[PDB]
């Protein structure tokens, strides 16, 4: 039965459906939205759910038949392993972050898509020569984090400390959020000096920022 | 009298006529801002906009004869079309969007005008390729829009009780504008891993806005 | 006699001479700013300025006679005749904005020296290639601006109430600062739509933006 | 003895660890953080500091010996020498400064592991480069920071007082954090033409910004 089964799912009918059923529960999840329309429409929607869910684990579990284990070892698919157990997960129990992630399968429409996957391919790509200055930016950051709050964290408190209180704190500094106004002017009310250690943050962020683009796009070209 | 007609229309008097006015109106149109003016040369530019407006349907109509189905397969003369019809509609009935709608029509010295046309066209010939970056994005903040109103548009109405106050909010969230002061560090007074949902979120738009701009520099190359 | 000056224009000590004072007043101008400072060396500097803008004066008149018409034709030695007249103009009279714009003089420091011509030079090069979108975008501004002071000026005069006041408010959210939480929300909370004039105008103006820097990179590669 | 030590410090298990150390005591650096964790393994830590720092001088000594004059020529090894000389400055004596400091030599970790280097090696090569503007900028906060204290800090000591009062604001203008709805506007109710200062000195300096950028990005391609 095998090529028979895997005529289906490699057919053309068998993946327009699929993709169908995004764009489907993807509009039903916008209208899940609105509590008005949780009131009438209510149910219809809610079976709907448990519908798609099933047929789509249905669909997984075919996929993993006619590809063994190619399936376990392509992202996409896996991706959509993964986006559709925690949609298999209880509705009750635990967290309702389960229930909140959910709505993860409408990126299933990135996979399930040509072109789709070929800019997410195209934008991931370009991560791999960059973490060598991403790691250079992270010892950055905690090395100031940690100046930070032992520099400032015992009067303010909110913002500086903990060592992940900074973290926050430095990266909004990073994308240069209310900085001055918002979080320098009023600490230098008690540490006249605290410019010295933001401006100079704040340049070396910048400079490699700015860097960073700077490379993407010499390197893609 | 096609030809006659046609003469006048391809003329050179015609086109420089029409830009005169078009500076003309334009110069009108911001004293009719002042409250003052107003009262002085109130109907004088009342009276010159009625003209205007009738000179441009007279152009418009010649347009059209000299041209016939061309015409209304020509970007810039449906523009010059759709924006005078606008000005047409009765000044009262309906809203007076269409009132103030009516000051698109000095959009028309890019059409009227070469170079002006060389640079829209130029900067428009980019977003076609741009498009299959800006349908992920949108899906993007389709799927955070609807997770952050079923995470926080209990407690937060304002900026997270609908789909679109997400959505308004998410793009905020994307200009950087007071994103971290304004709008997470007031979410995690009542949800501390709020942090969790829009750093992520962060990087994720940035990153692509950054390639994005990669793409506009690197294909022009 | 000619040849005699236009040697001692055209010397080296010349130069280093009056490089030499630019420094030097250029630090005077910083000290001037204490109020301190002014209660003990105050006259002393009073002078020295007296001193130097007469010794440029004298400069500024041998080199016209070294160079006659070239001179009023060179973008540098015109600067320097005009950073040089407003600082002749008296202490008092009028207002004191010449008395400020006096500080336009350290600028003199780019003219005199080499390199700093260069990179002034190379970065006004560019401005050229950047008229054609700098004028689509004023008449954005001009047309926007006035639809905004018809649309909100009258329930916001501080923002819109003016077609002034509005130009500098539409610059503010291009800026970006302060465009939701400050502008535009508290503006829907009377004009629920007004998301439908700033979002596009905010799309348009970033569009062009990152447009014109690509060029810039792509023209000068 | 001379090849006896120089075996050992150009050996492998030299360097890897010291690696280990660095990454160690960098660990125990995020933990001296907790109030908490200081009332348990307090003292362990504190011990673990004076060992490594102890190995550290070790370290660097030998290093001296193998090298001679080549250390002190060495970018990287003066920074290492810097960092562990601050470190061994008496915990108590002068400022809390030099106390703080010591985290710097988490900094130690893009010293000893190469590709960090190359990182830091490619991104300060582009400093050079930029010098000739980054003179230019300067000398324009200068000029402008002259002139807006005394145009503004007379009304607005806070922001505009001093010289250096003035270096601050007019920085956080350039990165546009707050400079309209905090600063300008502010400054426009007393000052109604500021704007006249400011938004010229935006386009300078965002200008400038831009072109110093294009440099990064052409100069590398």
């Amino acid at each position: 039965m095998y090529l028979r089964i895997t005529n289906i799912v490699e057919s053309s009918f068998f993946t327009k459906f699929i993709i169908y059923l995004i764009v489907l529960n993807g509009i039903t999840m916008g209208l899940e939205t609105s509590k008005t329309f949780m009131q009438s429409f209510g149910v219809y929607t809610t079976l709907f759910n448990q519908i798609v869910i099933t047929i789509f684990t249905i669909e997984i579990i075919l996929r993993i038949y006619v590809h063994r284990i190619s399936f376990f070892k392509d992202p996409w698919s896996l991706f959509d392993f993964f986006v559709v157990a925690i949609s298999l997960v209880p509705t009750s129990s635990g967290f309702e972050i389960l229930r909140v992630l959910r709505v993860l399968r409408l990126f299933r429409l990135v996979t399930a898509v040509p072109q789709m996957r070929k800019i997410v391919s195209a934008l991931i790509s370009v991560i791999p020569g960059m973490l060598s200055v991403i790691a250079l930016m992270t010892l950055f950051f905690y090395i100031f984090a940690i100046m930070a709050t032992q520099l400032f964290g015992e009067r303010f408190p909110e913002w500086f400390g903990t060592l992940g209180e900074s973290f926050y704190t430095l990266f909004q500094v990073m994308t240069l959020e209310s900085w001055s106004m918002g979080i320098v002017r009023p600490l230098m009310e008690v540490y006249p000096y605290a410019w010295v250690f933001f401006i100079p943050f704040i340049f070396v962020v910048t400079f490699v920022m700015i860097n960073l683009v700077v490379a993407i796009c010499v390197d893609a070209m």
